[PDB]
C-alpha cells in the first residue's frame, strides 16, 4: 500500500499537507501560510 492518501481526509490549499480534522487545517493555515496578529 501507498505511504500516502487522500481518504476521506482534508488537504491544504497552500502544500502538499493532509489532516483527518478541520481543526487541524485551520491551525496549519493560521501558523504556516497565515499567522496570528
Ligand atoms: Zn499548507
Amino acid at each position: 500500500g501507498s505511504s500516502g492518501s487522500s481518504g476521506e481526509k482534508f488537504a491544504c490549499d497552500y502544500c502538499s499537507f493532509t489532516c483527518l480534522s478541520k481543526g487541524h487545517l485551520k491551525v496549519h493555515i493560521e501558523r504556516v501560510h497565515k499567522k496570528i496578529k
